């Protein structure tokens, strides 16, 4: 039924990694690239989206608060909501909380629907990736292990369930006998391989990278 291995990059539909800097906004850059991939596969044009729009206009009403954190699901209702997110280069990431400057001039997805998976099931968080695409989901990276993470399968074992940070999972695999899922951080190209980390699979959900998963649709029409 699923393949035993997935990478949504080798599909181009994965942007450049970014970097967060001092502004928590990992939640918004988690959203923005499991929309970019469904924008790929739609229109067939990989375009950064705005994670400055999410932090500046996702804000209360979405139970978000910019720079101090949000939620994925929230930033999609507010994308459904406004029927609209600009382009990364309208609205360029500047790591601070700015004035909603939104302008639909510049839009460059909507989002007809958000998906949230069940909590702790690393199964059907396989599945929506090898049949949908990337998975937003959330992550404990509250360990020195993880900032320090430079390559390999990352086990930390004093990992929780609780997440904290928000990346991207945009493929899984095998490393000869160490399963896991191939994630996208937003600190940068010098974090990890490259800007990825390789976190255990199947391990008893492992930090949590399948406590919240959610992912967008565009719809045709
Ligand atoms: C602990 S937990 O694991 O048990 N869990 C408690 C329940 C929970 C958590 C996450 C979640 C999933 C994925 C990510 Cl990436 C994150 C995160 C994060 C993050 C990223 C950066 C910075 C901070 C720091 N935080 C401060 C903060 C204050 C105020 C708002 C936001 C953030 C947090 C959280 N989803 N759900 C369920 C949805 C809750 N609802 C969201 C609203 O309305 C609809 C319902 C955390």
């Amino acid at each position: 039924i699923l393949p035993d291995s997935v990478d949504w990059r080798e599909k181009g539909c994965v942007t450049e990694v970014k970097y967060q800097g001092s502004c928590g906004a990992s939640w918004a850059f988690s959203a923005v690239g499991a929309l970019e991939a469904q924008l790929k596969l739609k229109t067939g044009k990989l375009v950064s989206l705005s994670a400055q729009n999410l932090v500046d206009c996702s804000t209360e009403k979405y139970g978000n608060k910019g720079c101090n954190g949000g939620f994925m699901t929230t930033a999609f209702q507010y994308i459904i909501d406004n029927k609209g997110i600009d382009s990364d280069a309208s609205y360029p990431y500047k790591a601070m909380d700015q004035k909603c400057q939104y302008d639909s001039k510049y839009r460059a997805a909507t989002c007809s629907k958000y998906t949230e998976l069940p909590y702790g099931r690393e199964d059907v968080l396989k599945e929506a990736v090898a049949n949908k695409g990337p998975v937003s989901v959330g992550v404990d990276a509250r360990h020195p292990s993880f900032f320090l993470y430079r390559s390999g399968v990352y086990y930390e074992p004093s990992c929780t369930q609780n997440v904290n940070h928000g990346v991207l999972v945009v493929g899984y695999g095998d490393l000869n006998g160490k399963e896991y899922w191939l994630v996208k951080n937003s600190w940068g190209h010098n974090f990890g391989e490259e800007g990825y980390i390789r976190m255990a699979r199947n391990k008893g959900n492992h930090c949590g990278i399948a406590s919240f998963p959610s992912y967008p649709e565009i719809l045709q029409g």
